[PDB]
This record gives C-alpha cells, sequence and structure tokens, in this order.
C-alpha cells in the first residue's frame, strides 16, 4: 500500500535522440525519443519512477496482461499554444479515469499528483517533440499493466506503469457508420465503463466488418430497443428537436455502458454554461434517430474524444440500408463551434482552468 | 504459414531440476519455449523451439492496450505404460482458429502449429511428471505486437507456447453468486479464450475470495441463468422438474465457452445412456427450488486444469446456499473423473489421446 513519488524520478537521456517528424502524421505511429516506467511488486511496492530512452519491454512470457488482459490505458494531449506554452488539457480527470480503472482490474492504486507530475517532466524532457504546429498536438498514453510470471487467474503480484508519447495531427471529415445490433461492446454489469484493454480487442473483428463497407467506425447498439450508444469509441452526441419540439443536444446516460470521455464532459459543460438549448443525457434509440429523420427533426450527430474532438457523423448503414444524416447539411454549426471553443483552450487562444502549463 | 518442417531448434546450455509433483498451477516452467514471429508484409517467419526468456516487446504493442490476445489450454500427460499422450490436442488447434479469426490475428495451418508443439513437448519431455496425478499443462499463446496505438488489425504478432508441470487446482469449492457482475453477454466474445473475458473478471474474483469462497458463480440476465463455475463449465446432476435423473448443463448459445472435458463429458454422458443428458439453461431458482425438493444429487465444474470440480456451497443472497455434491459420493463426478483420467494415462485406449 502506497505509491512512488516524481521527486524520485531517475532520469536517464538518451546518447542518440531521433529527428522530430513533420506535422503534417498518422496517428499514434511516431514515438518520442524517451518514456516512463515505474516497476512495481506487492513485496516491495512501487520502486522509483523512471524516464529513460523508449525502449522495448522485458516482459515474462507468462505476464497477466498477455494472457488475461490485465491492463488498462489513458489517452491526454499537450499542446504548444499560440503563446508557445505548452498545455495539459483536463490531465486530472485522466488521473482520475485511469485510477478508478486501476481499481476495477485490480491493479495496484498510485498518487495521483506524483503520477502527473512524473507525466510532466517526461513531457519536459521531450517538449521538442510537442508539434510546432496549431492542429497537431502531442498523444500521451499513459499504461498500466499485470505482469504477473504465474498462469493462474487472479490478482497480479508485479505490474508495470509506463507512459509513451506520440505526436498527432488528425484522426472535417464525416464518418459512415456501420450499425450490426449482432455485436455488442458493453453490458450492465461489465468493464464498459473503464479504459480497460479487454474492451477493445473484441471489436476489431466489427471493425473490419466495418471497413468491408465502406464505413470507417461501427455505431454499437445495445438492447431490445436499438439504442445507440458510442460511435467506435467515441461518445455520441446527437443534436436535433426532441419529441417535445425542444432544441436539444442529447448523449447517453452513464448507466455502466457507456465510457465517461473527458471531451463528453467538457462539451457538457460547455453546453450548460450557454445555456442555448436543452441538455440531456437520455435514451436514445434508432428508431428515435429515424423518427426524427423523417420529421427533418435531426440537424447534426457526432463523436467525441480525444483524439478527433468531435467528429461528425453523416451516415448510418442499418438493416442493409443506408440512413443519411444532415450534419454536414447544416454546418455544422454547433459541431464546429464546439470544435473552436476546445481548441482555443487547448492551444492558449483563450484562459480557462481546463488548461496547466510549465 | 509457418511450416514444422523448418523448426529451429536452439537447445537450453543449461537445464533446470524438475519439481516435486507441491506444484502451484501455472508457476513454474519448463526450459523451452516455442516462438512464431508474424508480419503483415512478409507473413510467418520459421518456428524457433528456444530457451523460456522474456520476450522483448515494443511499448506500443495492441496486446498490452486493447487486449488483441487469445489462448489455449491443454495436456500431455505419462501413461502407465510411459508413453506421453496429448488429450484432443486437434480440438485446442480447431478452437484456437476460431479465436484467431475473431480477433483478426493472422491464420495458421492447425496441424503445423501441433506438430511444433508435440516436438517442444517432446524436447521437453522429462517435464511430463512421473504422476498419475500430475501432468504437464501446455499453453498456446497468440498476441498482437502491433506498434501504433491506432485501433486495427494488427500488422505484427506473435505466436507462442510455454509448458508448465502441475498438479491439481476432491476438494469442494463454495461459490460466490453475485448477479451484480457478468462473465459475458450476446453479442460478446464469451465463447472464446480471448484475453479480454478474463481481465474483468479478477474483480469480482476477488471479492469472492474476501467473502469466504473460491470461485464465481457467473450469472446471467434478468433470471439469473447459472453459466460456468469460475472459468469452469458448470454441470448439475439432478432429477428434472419432470422427475426424470437428468445430467444439464448450460446450452452453447454464445455466452459459454465450449469447453473441451464439457464435450467429453457429455460423450460419455450420451453413451452410459443410463440418464437423461440435457443441454439447458439453469436458473437460481431451478436450482433452489430443486434443493428444497431435495432432487439435486451433484455439481461440478469441469475444464483442462480440473477435470470435475465439485461444488459443494453458494453463497447468493445473504445466505449460503449448500449443495449435496460431497454427501452424495459425489458417485457421477467420480465416475467421470475416473474415466477420462484412465483414457489420459493410458490405462484404457480410445481415439481422444494421441501418443508421442
Ligand atoms: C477513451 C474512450 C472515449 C473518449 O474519452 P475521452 O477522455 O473523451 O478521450 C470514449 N469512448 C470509449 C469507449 C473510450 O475508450
Ligand atoms: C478454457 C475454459 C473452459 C474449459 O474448457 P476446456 O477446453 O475443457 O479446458 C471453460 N470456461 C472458460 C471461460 C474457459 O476459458
Ligand atoms: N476512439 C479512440 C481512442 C479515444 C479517443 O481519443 O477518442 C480509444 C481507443 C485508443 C485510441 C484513442
Ligand atoms: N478455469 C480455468 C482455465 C481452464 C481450465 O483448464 O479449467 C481458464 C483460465 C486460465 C487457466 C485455465
Ligand atoms: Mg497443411
Amino acid at each position: 500500500v502506497g505509491t512512488f513519488k516524481a521527486k524520485d524520478l531517475i532520469v536517464t537521456p538518451a546518447t542518440i535522440l531521433k529527428e522530430k517528424p513533420d506535422p503534417n502524421l498518422v496517428f499514434g505511429t511516431v514515438f518520442t525519443d524517451h518514456m516512463l516506467t515505474v516497476e512495481w511488486s506487492s513485496e516491495f511496492g512501487w520502486e522509483k519512477p523512471h524516464i529513460k530512452p523508449l525502449q522495448n519491454l522485458s516482459l515474462h512470457p507468462g505476464s497477466s496482461a498477455l494472457h488475461y488482459a490485465v491492463e488498462l490505458f489513458e489517452g491526454l494531449k499537450a499542446f504548444r499554444g499560440v503563446d508557445n506554452k505548452i498545455r495539459l488539457f483536463q490531465p486530472n480527470l485522466n488521473m482520475d479515469r485511469m485510477y478508478r480503472s486501476a481499481v476495477r482490474a485490480t491493479l495496484p492504486v498510485f498518487d495521483k499528483e506524483e503520477l502527473l507530475e512524473c507525466i510532466q517532466q517526461l513531457v519536459k524532457l521531450d517538449q521538442e517533440w510537442v508539434p510546432y504546429s496549431t492542429s497537431a498536438s502531442l498523444y500521451i498514453r499513459p499504461t498500466f499493466i499485470g505482469t504477473e510470471p504465474s498462469l493462474g487467474v487472479k490478482k497480479p503480484t508485479k505490474a508495470l506503469l509506463f507512459v509513451l508519447l506520440s505526436p498527432v495531427g488528425p484522426y472535417f471529415n464525416p464518418v459512415s457508420l456501420w450499425a450490426n445490433p449482432k455485436y455488442v461492446r458493453a453490458w450492465k454489469g461489465g468493464t464498459g465503463d473503464c479504459k480497460m484493454g479487454g474492451n477493445y480487442g473484441s471489436s476489431l473483428f466489427a471493425q473490419c466488418e466495418a471497413v468491408d463497407n465502406g464505413c470507417q467506425q461501427v455505431l454499437w447498439l445495445y438492447g431490445e430497443d436499438h439504442q445507440i450508444t458510442e460511435v467506435g469509441t467515441m461518445n455520441l452526441f446527437l443534436y436535433w428537436i426532441n419529441e417535445d419540439g425542444e432544441e436539444e443536444l442529447a448523449t447517453p446516460p452513464l448507466d455502466g455502458i457507456i465510457l465517461p470521455g473527458v471531451t463528453r464532459r467538457c462539451i457538457l459543460d460547455l453546453a450548460h454554461q450557454w445555456g442555448e438549448f436543452k441538455v440531456s443525457e437520455r435514451y436514445l434509440t434508432m428508431d428515435d434517430l429515424t423518427t426524427a429523420l423523417e420529421g427533418n427533426r435531426v440537424r447534426e450527430m457526432f463523436g467525441s474524444g480525444t483524439a478527433c474532438v468531435v467528429c461528425p457523423v453523416s451516415d448510418i448503414l442499418y438493416k442493409g440500408e443506408t440512413i443519411h444524416i444532415p450534419t454536414m447539411e447544416n454546418g455544422p454549426k454547433l459541431a464546429s463551434r464546439i470544435l473552436s471553443k476546445l481548441t482555443d483552450i487547448q492551444y492558449g487562444r483563450e484562459e480557462r482552468d481546463w488548461t496547466i502549463v510549465l
């Protein structure tokens, strides 16, 4: 029972550094010169955190992360603002979610402040990788895995916490969605509300089946009434005129099968803040969708996430039929506004608690 | 696909001493392992049988981030005639292959993989315990080693096999039944040995442990269907609602993993023909109602690690529900255990075993 502390950081600089890429960058493909690694054991607990040259992990073949998916991750960004100050966006929320995930995965808890500071140091050393752009950023990937060498399924007595850095650009460009009720992403009583690796491996089949039909992503449906939950691995937002005739920004509620995105939260806070229209966390089914469509009640639909921020949807292939979404034929005003707002806050073109400097 | 004919063998320079057959499941490993690299641009590399060593993986490998991984479990047994046998190995190759497809991992020639495994076990054959109550556990593992963080079909992967001598896993177990957690769901992948299905079980499993139990009784649906005993297929031996003696186990509707042991037990039950054999749904209420009527005789889980694992108690709604398995023999559990072990250790010759 304890934690590692940033003041104990053991930094080992890379002798040979790599050349930065061109800001104009396939997501998660390029990695910086250094990484963060912290060992753990139930015997001695957390060791001293290390910032060393990016290298391969040396894992026992029996590591529980390779057999029973004892792992979890996070994804946040650092932005080199217009005032050229490197900033983090709502990092503390990422530390809160990662912690909640480590517990749900039975992985060893840690001090969020210490980790966030270790991440600060790691990004500081490689601050030059933070894209000298305004449409690019630095992707931060915290990863927690069980390295228990035994094959028995149980709480790991060994784990490794690491952080990778990758400069990224994009990921508008409306997307087509593949809606097949035969596949379910999360279930009540499952781990769909956590960022645990196990919830992602089983979706590759659906994804491939998605591209096989010109769709860039999967629209995850759930239950008898086919509630629409998430766009691929992005939270789903629906801007429309509800059943009562009111202008509304809707999104599925956090009832266990939806991941509580940091971007989802921010979009909700902004929406409430403006008070220009009803904001509701409610259930949305395909029928609610189609009925609204054949009434011209829909305006926009988009997914939200750290990677895309705001990703417009234009089509849903459902029951062998392409259902068009007027998202683009309506601006998308709401979606563009939200992008500007967050972008302004991310790159320093506007002050707000949501960001941190260093 | 890789060919067993291209195996590159690098024997360990120093051999480890064999453990006492005592043995804690999957904690001791043999001298060698099988590794086969795959890439999207070149396909499979040649298979390597080399000394047990750590895996050097790029920190971005999808197996660490998105659970792009699956695994298998089977055993080698030293016969009473000293012949080492594999039990239904081709069924594991089949299941592993199906899982590979559902996981979007590269396909391989089932027969070639088996031959590579046979050769690995042959090299470390002295590890196959000289006991009729111990065996050599075989762990084929398939992981995606895609370097990029984008979520997609891997362009790089690794297939490896570890060997581990093991003893047990009748020590009746008590199960913890809490509907709040769900092992797998319709539309899911609970019918595959993909890593993802296990990581989410640890929280419930630990809750079962600090609550006086050793395994989780996985419940599903509004009517609380009893699906599996921990990660072992569930069997109920009783007199059903029609008053018929019956051996029942949940149907393969998608939330149940098709265990080889499960299929074998059903096979044996059907051929003995001494009672009704049913692949059907079983709910906590069917169970409790049956207990009150004294219709339950036995309950046990089945799996490679524990061929037959009897259940004695179930903590359900704030109460401990006793299952009379042990005071009923357990006649059928024993008979079944006896039969299967006799086949595995060669006391009986059957097509379910492959020698050397
Ligand atoms: C990571 C993730 C999101 C988005 O969360 P953000 O913190 O907003 O990046 C949404 N859905 C799923 C399933 C996710 O894994
Ligand atoms: C492996 C496994 C079983 C048992 O299958 P066998 O082929 O008999 O070893 C049962 N349930 C789950 C969830 C499993 O992973
Ligand atoms: N849809 C993508 C992410 C989330 C996001 O940033 O929207 C989750 C899977 C791993 C890559 C990131
Ligand atoms: N219940 C156990 C296993 C199966 C078995 O052999 O019963 C699956 C999880 C990994 C260890 C093996
Ligand atoms: Mg062939």
